């Protein structure tokens, strides 16, 4: 049967990936809604925020890191969630990082030059320095790495990944690329492991960002 | 010995408490570390942010979430990491919740306040209200509930009081603390448990609110 539910938007969505990979790939079956702030989406989450998820147990949960890491831990054998108590700290520690560091700045530099919030380019610019600043720490820490925990895939590669793709969808052009090779190249790497890739849209990049100032 | 280092500010910092106090009650001895920005601290945190951690191991840690799971997961016998895998994934809700939608919230509202970053009503204003429908949401779900997840205290019990505690310290008068009883109750009586208590200085409650503005 179906595993549960969960509310999201539609497509390839930062904080959602990870957690629809780690399902399939657990076999468990969700029911995807892309509706939001319906009556049973503000059930589990008051403040119509996504992603919200509700068991066929119908037990409630919101936070991107909490359902990822409840999915990921129906699998008593997953390989996902490191080896020992160091590296599952790790693991907490880049999807942590990358869901506050990352996409909270990444967001306040895109949602002005999008209409939504309103707009202003000497704050814009501090939004994306403040941003790159935080993906600086994460190119040179890729540095001679392959995973972001470990030896093998985790959730923080999954997690993370899906996290960044909000950079490699509007700003991240093959400028920015060359100038970010290990970011660059983890980030493609995790795009084509298959538990990823069966749950997205097909991989692709920019040649030029689709965003620069002003709008 | 020592179990480690913590790099964080002077006194009972929001995201800092929950940790010293799960050390103590774990038996793991620390050195703390109240100068940011020294050459050991930038060694962990590049960035130079609080707080961050390095074990005797020399293991490296920052985010707060994730030295707080894994000092506490030290003690393989602990009480404080819930019963199952459902109330894991609800401490872990609780403690994202608190540490994005409280906290960075009621730093932007708080900032301006202090002169720290530049200030504006209108855009302080916004916060404290965001703020405040976030901890709404807290408010509610406590009716009737003694601890956020299970039935004894648990890690989100004490990093999400410990975060929370920003607010008491500037913001939540009797009047706030009449309007909402329930936070009021809960973050009294986890500032009251003795794991907590320990490593914090004489809990104590404002009447008139430090802040209003302008300043
Ligand atoms: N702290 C949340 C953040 C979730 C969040 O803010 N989601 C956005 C979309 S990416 C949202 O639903 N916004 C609607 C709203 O804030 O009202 C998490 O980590 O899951
Ligand atoms: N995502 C981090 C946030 C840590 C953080 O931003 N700490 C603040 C103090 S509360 C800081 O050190 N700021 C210094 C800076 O940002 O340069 C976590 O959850 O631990």
């Amino acid at each position: 049967m179906v595993f549960g539910t969960l509310y999201t938007f539609p497509g390839d969505q930062c904080r959602t990936i990870a957690i629809k990979a780690v399902a399939k790939a657990n076999g468990l079956d969700l029911d995807i809604r892309e509706t939001p702030r319906t009556p049973d989406h503000l059930s589990i989450s008051k403040l119509g925020k996504v992603p919200a998820f509700q068991g066929a147990d119908s037990f409630k949960l919101f936070e991107c890191m909490a359902i990822a890491l409840y999915i990921t831990s129906q699998n008593e054998q997953t390989t996902l969630l490191g080896k020992d108590k160091k590296e599952y700290a790790e693991i907490i520690k880049w999807m942590s990082f990358f869901n506050t560091e990352i996409v909270i700045l990444m967001t306040q530099q895109l949602l002005p030059q999008l209409g939504v919030i309103p707009y202003d380019r000497d704050q814009v610019e501090f939004f994306a320095n403040m941003t790159q600043r935080s993906v600086d720490v994460v190119e040179e820490y890729l540095q001679d790495r392959t995973f972001l925990v470990g030896d093998q895939l985790s959730l923080a590669d999954l997690f993370c990944a899906g996290n960044i793709s909000l950079g490699f969808q509007f700003f991240y052009g093959k400028a920015w690329r060359q100038q970010n090779p290990n970011v660059s190249r983890w980030y493609e790497m995790v795009c084509h492991q298959p538990i990823y890739a069966a749950v997205t849209d097909k991989f692709q990049l920019l040649d030029e960002p689709k965003l620069t100032n002003n709008p």
